């Protein structure tokens, strides 16, 4: 508790990095493996080397900035996130975890603290998945989720592959991607949701990450005149789609407290006010921390959709387009985060990460958990994404002590 | 006198020729009001009318008046006409049949060298469908004094373009004042857009009434947030609200069977991202009934259900009724003239209430007016498979021809 971070220095680094790719709306547009992403990586690498770090890059472009330990070859305690952003990205998504880890190294240097295990800060390539799909591809390769050839062959809209662009910006590293043991892993991140702010809690002790299932549904009925078409004989595709929306809501509430169910996207055809809609495309978003429950939500959706379609007379195309496994983070790492919050007197609570992060894939090959701070209005993936300096400072203090606790564990 | 008849083949071919302008792959027409395709159809009709000896004027709402001179130069005209614009999923007969049928009336009179006491006019009414700019029948509404010219010209499409702007763009911003000119009589020929005449094996529908309508625009405002990290108890989903109003609207219609009509045809979800709870949804409501009191009961149920749905979720509501006209009883003498024409030709006929709104519904307020119906295949309209046989098309034009001659040969 005598060891604390320099909040102003960390805050200034975030304000500085937000200028690289700054958008007119006040956000950051630093797409993965662009010249702007190269600029942000190079600046972070420069700051890390100035703090005495040795830097390596792996074959997926992941950056490892290492602070030596007493046992130089012991498994590292690592932190990290992503430095790339969405086209409408905020100033704290991803970059906070990277710069928060940089501040951890600097604070340890300032207090002359030597750790048993070495400490690393990591930048993961293309977490956002916007310029290249899928998201989190590089931490996926590291964790064995994807093959290396798959990761390097992902193309953007212009046909450029990740491997080509890594070579172009000088981040085609020589270190093999994955297979290197890690003692512990932590990812510091803004919540991207409203829980911590609404409850006036400073730290979210992330215990789990949600599993996901994404769907695309099209109902096909018959477009017809809104007036003289008799009501019983109508095949209204929006009437069906509206009832699935309500069903999706019911399915989410039936699996509280952590179940999530949303219909976010809908397209009505022909979308003329005096035409019965003949076709409606829409999406379904399911999330739950338990995989077995999540599959029950899938079964209930498929069963309810077929029922709604049969009662009206609609044709149905239903496809699951995405699946993401639920993650239970490592208890020892979770306890280190909880104790760090406690030592500082930061009001905290256990929280499930509603979105996916590189920590979710990393958790499959290394003991991992996450640290959450609140964000203003729960806003993320928007240029107006915001957090207070006190929130920013508090999460870095928890990350500092969570890492120091596990990095000072004697080498068994 | 039945020896005066229309040229069924010539009228049919004019319909097939117009169907090329905006032809869709399924065999319908996509010729939205005040588009370049709508302009093309207008120019072709004007050219055919001029070839038939008509003088053509265009008024301030873009209405086209094709005039056949009479013996009495100052007499009030007997007018017929419909609309040349279509739905996005429009058929080949909705609206255009009434225009081309009137053109065939002028040609048939020329073929038999018939001179009438009153002048005869065939009219194209602007943006009758009310799809691209809302509401329906706005141009005939301004003509009848129901709406002001400023209201008619300020109606906007989804891109903010007004009727007045688009009239100027396609060269149909006329100089003649809209309305204020006396009419001796008015008749509109149209397909039923319903199944009654086909089901009863009747050739002519003697339109005695048209049901009243009420159109609404509703915007629900909730809270846009990420579908993942936002827990279900903290949501204000605007699409959940709109979905329940769609079902409520369907319920209100079934509660007033057999003639109640209720539809949600248009919806716009914001931001419409699959992993974002919708924060705002705009949508429309279409209510119809032949009894004004029942139509008002449907209105009360809608406003009550909307407020209840909105309060249960936490949504803000903007609800505007943007269109309302009471049920119309057409002029008895004009109805009887239609009935008598069908009798003279031996066309099996029946009295019928119009399920859709037509420009004749507004014209009936300033001039003696009624309509002639022919059946359509499977009763379907506002679908590209909308169909009518050449026999139906020919028979309705013969009724229009003799109904119009009934009033046009009346001496001043
Ligand atoms: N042409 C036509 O279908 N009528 C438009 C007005 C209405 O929807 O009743
Ligand atoms: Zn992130
Ligand atoms: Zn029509
Ligand atoms: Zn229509």
């Amino acid at each position: 508790p005598s060891i604390k971070v320099d909040g102003k220095r960390l805050w200034n680094s975030l304000m500085e990095m937000a200028k690289i790719g700054a958008t007119p709306k006040g956000g950051v547009c630093r797409l993965a493996l662009t010249d702007l992403d190269k600029a942000g990586r190079d600046l972070i690498v420069r700051w890390a080397k100035e703090a005495g770090c040795t830097v390596t890059v792996d074959t997926m472009g992941n950056v490892f900035m290492r602070r030596a330990g007493r046992v130089a070859d012991a498994a590292p305690v690592v932190t990290g996130s992503h430095a790339d952003s969405q086209p409408t990205g905020g100033r704290f998504d991803g970059i906070y975890g990277v710069l928060g880890g940089l501040e951890v190294i600097r604070s340890l240097n300032d207090h002359g603290i030597e750790t048993e295990h070495p400490i690393e800060v990591v930048i993961w390539t293309n977490e956002e998945g916007s310029r290249f799909a899928p998201a989190m591809v590089a931490s996926g390769v590291f964790a064995g989720v994807f093959t290396l050839e798959y990761g390097l062959s992902r193309k953007d809209v212009d046909g450029k592959t990740i491997g080509e662009e890594l070579q172009r910006i000088g981040y085609a590293g020589d270190v093999p991607c994955g297979g290197r043991p890690l003692h512990a892993a932590f990812e510091l991140h803004i919540e991207q949701g409203p829980i911590l702010e609404a409850e006036r809690k400073t730290i979210g002790v992330v215990t789990d990450a949600q599993g996901q299932r994404w769907y695309e549904i099209t109902f096909t009925g018959q477009e017809a005149h809104a007036g003289p078409t008799p009501m019983p004989r109508r095949r209204d595709a929006l009437l069906g789609a509206s009832r699935v929306v309500d069903l999706v809501n019911r399915i989410g509430l039936d699996h509280a407290p952590f179940g999530c169910a949303t219909v976010g996207m809908m397209q009505v055809h022909p979308n003329s006010r005096n035409v019965i809609p003949g076709r409606v495309f829409f999406t379904v978003d399911f999330r739950h921390p338990d995989d077995a429950v999540l599959a029950q939500m899938d079964a209930a959706l498929r069963d309810g959709v077929a029922r709604i379609a049969a009662d009206i007379g609609l044709e149905t195309a239903l496809e699951q387009i995405f699946y993401y496994k639920p993650v239970a983070f490592d208890p020892a790492c979770v306890q280190a985060v909880r104790e760090a919050a406690e030592r500082f007197g930061y009001p905290h609570r256990d929280i499930v990460s509603g979105a996916g992060h590189d920590a979710c894939y990393l958790a499959q090959v290394a003991p991992t958990s996450m640290v959450f701070v609140p964000c203003v209005d729960g806003i993320s993936h928007n240029e107006v994404e915001d957090a207070t300096p006190e929130w920013i400072e508090a999460g870095a203090n928890v990350l500092l002590h969570a890492m120091l606790s596990r990095a000072c564990e004697p080498v068994s």
